[PDB]
């Protein structure tokens, strides 16, 4: 007699054996009016006007093949599809693999000239069929994919000079990429990058590996930490028209400004405006100051020329430029304009009209919110994600903007589903005749695909139904997103609702925490994870609480905590603890506290504070000082390390220096033993230090795992002992 | 009614004094009592200071050890002590004049000395540095190079390499004297291609980038170091010509491949005894090698060779007993195993393969303690028939059925454990006992073996733990399969049988261990048994030591077999004795203790709750060559590789299962590398079994920094606590 009452809940086995799935849509669009799916296993290729899925690639050809395929790619042409295989992966990026080619008109593999084994990595122009591959630290250029390769590049030496490719920091912090190559639009020119880490320091440590091996490997990684000699960025352009099958390829440079070689100094962007018109951004080291080039290729010359005059200048008197960099150009056709998203007067991002030959932009948005990207620009709008709308900025919505008349601006996306859907993003067809708007939140993922001509909704390609029908009786939690005014100053938190919540009870209540510069944990995203579980099943409250430093909500919240990591960030994590308690609802006796990464420094900064508050906290590869990450991330917040910059303050921001406080809380202080991005290290230091002054704390290392801990198995053990942790902290039966 | 707390163990609330002596000649000795040094007199009692406190004030720097020349005339002074490896260390040195009474400042000993040692008479110093072995005749003149070839991790001339120093001559240097100075003997180890363990330190938080430690170490199978021997004249040095080594060459059934030196003992004033293992260590050699006049050389009469081997087993207990030889080297005694397999002293004369035996007995001679013309004195485990028992022995050298027990009866209650430190002509003898009833240290003279006086009686101890509630420890026996097998109970105060205890079972049970015996301890187990009433017990079952082949050599190329079974077994056995929660049976250990509690708790037995293991083998191609390959032969499909597969803790995964665990290792670990546990944990991940861990930032084998020894038995007692309930 349960009377179809609804006595699921979502179980810990339901979040790590991945029961209630999420389906989503991943297109890739090949023309402008159509795009690819797997379906069977099988690629289609969609017609986004009709609905013309025509078989493109059956399941069946490449079995054959004998290798696992992980992914592929098919020429701009439509001619020739790149198979990838033996994908090996290095760091978020990076990873090598084996490539074949398979001529997708003659049936048949390309079995001369081949891409080498280990190749770094792979990319088309962006017409036709020519390759670009870094093998070895090195470019080398296929104009047919059968015919060979032209080398490009002869002096590519492993960990020390890098053609084509990043090296560890340039991957993880400035390009968010492997790749260091740029093809012109027609693909008559490859500019390339090329990083010198004759000098940078190596982190060391030992990879294990399987129970085989009978001598531990060290790693050994060019890593520059904080204050740290950096690595050398020199900038190429090759022309590959007149690539020569008897000479070397001349490759030309462009070197930096002379405002950047005063002193160490990056190229933190790399953007084409024309087939011959390229624009350069580089920052000081000191990351207050940044440069964009823009450069012509001359054509009696040979070489490029960027002149003085078409130099624009990026800086902050307030804290660093950008969210985590410059911000990327988005040229008009014809080349003489940009629009940029950069800090307006009042500190808010806005999307900034620049022409080439004038120093001053204007803005074409303003206003107490934030444009979070530039997504598509065509002739007459400019396609735009922000979070405007209904003034709530862990929200996202695709606005279009009249380049004739600023005042008008429409947003696309904003009433499609009002309750169900308030953050979206926005795939554009080639040339912005179609859309797919991918909308994450509150309600449940939708996916949709709309033709920007005349804004009209097209289909829904998936809306996650199966996923619904299944959590018809599942007692799911709710989310609150709201806020609380501190200082006069909103901050925004989300707290993740038990089912049947009750303002009258006093629930335990976990701090979900990241708090880095620039972060959001406060949104509109539907999330199926660890907090799900802990609501549903074991009636945590799960909360999480943007304050000072946080982003979307202009620098003078963001740049708070410049030159001050450790700080603000820290306290409002505190401070939105006591104001939740003070909500009336949380039991005071149990509020713990969990990060990972940054969140994981939070978490140990806020238990080592003595404050009273948290009774427990898990705390995953955590900062334990800010010496011992890496320059660029870290000095874009902290300075250099030096007494005449802010050593002071990376002195005054060590866990370790708190050891003695956390005598009053429980800790479990975990960490995956080849974590080459925060090292092993900064766990060891902490644990070091607890031991150093005799407080009893939980460990737990994870064998060969990174910064992800994404290993199936480890993954779901890290969670499996954080639930227990958490249900023995909380008293949970 | 105060009892024994984890804090009182932690802080050291109760100190067992120490008499630590050491002799100076027939009948005076040194010690420290005060920050002073005394020369007493075992004749009266009396003494007199030699070595005022502060005098040494000046200094400036804090002195860490000292040691006299045999003649009396110099003090070294060690201090800038640098440990490294379980033994070896650096320091720096000063020289001080006694008949002058002030530091020499000339020509002084280098600042990373690895090792320094006296002549055995007069002043004569031999020390190593950088490798390389030097010599001063006097303690204010240059020094004499011998050798010139000493590389850092790669060549050493008089100091032992990693696995040397750990596994076969328990010690740094590599350095040997003759009797009267006259000859420096010394060994030379290559680890050119031995690979590397290299893991990560830490060190201060003031580190930037972590340091990779990379020591030469060889793992079961691996490249081992090889090893020459030289004998170099210290007499005929000179400041002209470099001096000149003479080699001993290994025996041809040593050169047949791959060996070890594993023992040196000099015989008389030109005659020095080697001992030679194979690596497969079943088969061992002593060559004996007289001076030769005419050719300045040293030859070692293939004839005056002595085998020692094994057929069911290895040969020694961890190494070839070492000889003493009787004055006019013709003749020495050593222990081997006899034809039950029990280990007793051997006569051996020089010139013939029989040695004759002459001790005899279903008990074991633990060592050959002093050698007169007279009488040959030995300790050994046969009164009462106590494997975990030692006392003194005296054998008359004319006539071997005249045996008395010199300890035996001196006090059988509190006294059945005793160790002895003899005089440098033996006229005198201090013992040593040290339980079942509080350490007692009494000074003895020969002729008579009367008693002289009590040194150190433990009654500062004995009044303190008198308003405290002290454990007791049952030491016996049970029987399995006809044998008897010992087991010791830590119980606590105020025991009843008919009440059920918690039980943890405390495990080492590597080969020829003994857990069980009659020492006093104040112990983590003291803590457990007096606050947190947890009997704990420990279990010698097979492959355990000082009862014989038969069952030391019962896990000869079977390591994680019979030795684990058998703690099972004890435990087992001990939860039908009535007062045991068999819901509450753990177990834990250290090393090999940590492998064994580790197999056991991966046997999936149902038997044990919970179990901690603190730097545990995992399996054993990951451990040193010559420890591993003594017991385990080769990691080979020739040989037993099937084997070492099988042993591994990683292949019992799944059965953790059904227990609580808590694995724990110091990351700085030289001995048993982090990889070991590394490796377990894991295992457990891919298998989805929960657990509970914990690194040691830095800390090697013995998580010995006085905080990080604090952290882990803290961390323990509350995983115990825990797992048995006790809040
Ligand atoms: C990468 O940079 C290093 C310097 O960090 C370059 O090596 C230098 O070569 C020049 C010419 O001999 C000298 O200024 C220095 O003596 C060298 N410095 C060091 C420390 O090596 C190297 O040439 C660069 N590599 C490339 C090919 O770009
Ligand atoms: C009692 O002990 C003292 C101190 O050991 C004795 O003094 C030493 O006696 C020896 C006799 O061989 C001399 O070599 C030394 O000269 C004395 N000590 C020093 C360093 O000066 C003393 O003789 C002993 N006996 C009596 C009867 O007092
Ligand atoms: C051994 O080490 C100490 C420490 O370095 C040496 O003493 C130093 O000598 C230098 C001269 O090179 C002086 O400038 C320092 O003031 C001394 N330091 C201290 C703390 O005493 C000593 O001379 C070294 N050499 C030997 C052979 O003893
Ligand atoms: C230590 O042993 C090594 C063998 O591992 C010796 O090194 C070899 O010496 C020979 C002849 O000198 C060379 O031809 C080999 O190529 C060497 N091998 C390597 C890798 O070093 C070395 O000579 C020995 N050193 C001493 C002082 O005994
Ligand atoms: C002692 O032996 C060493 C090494 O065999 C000699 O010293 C070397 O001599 C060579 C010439 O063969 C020189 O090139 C080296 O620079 C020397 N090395 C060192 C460390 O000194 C030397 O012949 C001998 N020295 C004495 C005292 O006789
Ligand atoms: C998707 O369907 C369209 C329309 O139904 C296909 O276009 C037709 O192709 C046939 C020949 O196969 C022509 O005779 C018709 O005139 C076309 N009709 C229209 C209205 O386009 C189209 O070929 C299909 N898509 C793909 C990729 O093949
Ligand atoms: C999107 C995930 C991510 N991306 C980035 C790279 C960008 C800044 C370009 C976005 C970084 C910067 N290294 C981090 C990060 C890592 C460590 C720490 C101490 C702080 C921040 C994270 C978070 C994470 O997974 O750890
Ligand atoms: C006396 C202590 C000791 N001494 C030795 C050296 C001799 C056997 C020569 C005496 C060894 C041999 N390495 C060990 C040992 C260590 C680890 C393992 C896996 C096995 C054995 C221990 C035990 C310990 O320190 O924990
Ligand atoms: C890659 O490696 C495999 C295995 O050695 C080999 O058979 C294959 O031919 C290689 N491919 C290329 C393109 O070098
Ligand atoms: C191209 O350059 C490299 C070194 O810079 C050289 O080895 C090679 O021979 C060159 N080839 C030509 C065409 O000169
Ligand atoms: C002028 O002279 C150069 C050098 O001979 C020749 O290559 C070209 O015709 C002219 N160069 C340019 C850039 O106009
Ligand atoms: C950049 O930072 C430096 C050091 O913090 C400081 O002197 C200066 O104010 C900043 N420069 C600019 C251009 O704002
Ligand atoms: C030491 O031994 C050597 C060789 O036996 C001998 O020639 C010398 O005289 C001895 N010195 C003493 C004091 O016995
Ligand atoms: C020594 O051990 C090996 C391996 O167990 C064996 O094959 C050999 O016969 C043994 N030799 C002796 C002397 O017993």
């Amino acid at each position: 007699h349960h009377h179809h009452h609804s006595r699921k809940t979502y179980t810990l086995t339901d979040y790590l054996k991945n029961t209630y799935r999420l389906k989503l849509y991943s297109l890739r669009w090949i023309s402008d009016h159509e795009y690819l799916y797997k379906q069977e296993n099988n690629i289609l290729v969609f017609n986004a006007e009709y609905g013309n899925s025509s078989v493109f690639l059956e399941n069946s050809t490449f079995d054959e093949f004998g290798h696992s395929i992980n992914d592929y790619s098919i020429s701009p042409d439509g001619q020739f599809i790149l198979l990838e295989y033996n994908y090996v992966k290095q760091w978020r990026h990076s990873y090598t693999a084996s490539y074949d080619i398979y001529d997708l008109n003659k049936r048949q593999l390309i079995t001369e000239e081949r891409i080498p084994n280990n190749t770094q990595w792979v990319t088309w122009s962006p017409v036709g069929h020519k390759l670009a591959y870094v093998w070895n630290n090195d470019i080398y250029v296929k104009i047919e994919p059968n015919l060979p390769s032209y080398r490009i590049t002869w002096t590519g030496k492993e960990d020390i000079i890098y053609n084509g490719i990043t090296d560890w920091v340039y991957e993880e912090e400035v390009f968010s990429a492997y790749s260091a190559l740029w093809w012109s639009p027609n693909g008559t020119f490859l500019a390339y990058a090329q990083f010198n880490d004759t000098e940078v320091p190596l982190i060391e440590y030992s990879f294990y590996s399987d129970e085989s091996l009978q001598y531990p490997k060290t790693v050994r990684v060019p890593y520059p930490k904080a204050g740290a000699v950096n690595p050398t960025v020199k900038f190429f352009v090759v022309n590959t028209d007149s690539l020569s099958s008897v000479t070397n390829a001349t490759s030309i440079q462009i070197t930096a400004p002379a405002s950047m070689l005063i002193g160490d100094h990056y190229l933190c962007d790399v953007t084409w405006a024309t087939q011959e018109r390229i624009s350069l951004q580089w920052l000081r080291r000191i990351q207050n100051y940044s440069v964009m080039d823009i450069c012509d290729y001359d054509e009696s010359s040979g070489r490029w020329n960027c002149l003085v005059a078409r130099q624009h200048i990026e800086m902050s008197t307030t804290g660093w430029v950008g969210r985590f960099r410059p911000s990327e150009p988005h040229f008009t056709l014809d080349g003489n304009s940009f629009y940029k998203i950069i800090s307006n007067e009042e500190g808010y991002r806005h999307i900034c009209y620049f022409q080439i030959d004038k120093k001053d932009c204007t803005f074409i948005t303003k206003g107490t919110w934030e444009v979070i990207g530039i997504e598509a620009l065509t002739s007459d709008y400019l396609y735009y994600i922000s979070n405007e709308y209904k003034g709530m900025p862990g929200g996202r919505n695709l606005y279009k903007i009249q380049l004739s008349d600023y005042t008008k601006v429409t947003c696309l996306s904003c009433e499609l589903n009002p309750e169900r859907c308030q953050y979206y993003s926005v795939s554009f067809s080639k040339e912005a005749k179609y859309y797919q708007l991918r909308c994450s939140g509150p309600g449940l993922p939708l996916y949709t695909l709309h033709s920007s001509v005349n804004d009209k909704g097209l289909r829904v390609l998936e809306d996650n139904s199966a996923l619904d029908k299944m959590l018809q009786n599942v007692q799911m939690p709710s989310k609150k997103l709201d806020f609380i005014i501190l200082n006069e100053t909103k901050f925004w938190y989300q707290m993740i609702l038990p089912p049947h919540f009750d303002k009258s009870k006093k629930y335990p209540l976990l701090l979900d925490v990241y708090a880095g510069p620039c972060s959001q944990k406060a949104d509109t995203v539907f999330r199926l994870n660890w907090a799900t579980y802990l609501a549903s099943t074991e009636n945590i409250i799960v909360a999480s609480f943007d304050g000072r430093g946080s982003g979307y909500q202009g620098d003078k919240i963001m740049h708070a905590i410049n030159r001050r990591l450790g700080t603000f960030e820290v306290e409002d994590q505190i401070e939105a603890a006591r104001q939740f308690s003070k909500m009336g609802f949380v039991d005071n006796k149990r509020i713990a506290i969990w990060g990972w990464s940054y969140g994981g420094y939070v978490t140990s900064m806020v238990l080592g504070s003595g404050s009273g508050v948290f009774k427990c906290g898990i705390a995953v590869a955590p900062v334990s000082r800010w010496e011992y990450y890496d320059s660029v991330y870290t000095e874009r917040y902290m300075g250099l390390p030096t007494p005449e910059d802010n050593l002071d303050h990376y002195r005054n921001s060590t866990v370790m220096s708190r050891a003695e406080n956390f005598k009053q809380v429980e800790y479990l202080l975990i960490h995956g033993t080849a974590d080459d991005n925060v090292h092993f290290q900064q766990s060891a230091q902490i644990s070091k230090a607890l031991v150093d002054v005799g407080v009893d704390f939980q460990a737990m290392w994870y064998t060969d795992e990174d910064h992800g801990i994404a290993s199936s198995t480890a993954h779901q053990h890290i969670y499996t002992h954080m639930s227990h942790f958490i249900k023995q902290c909380f008293s949970l039966p």
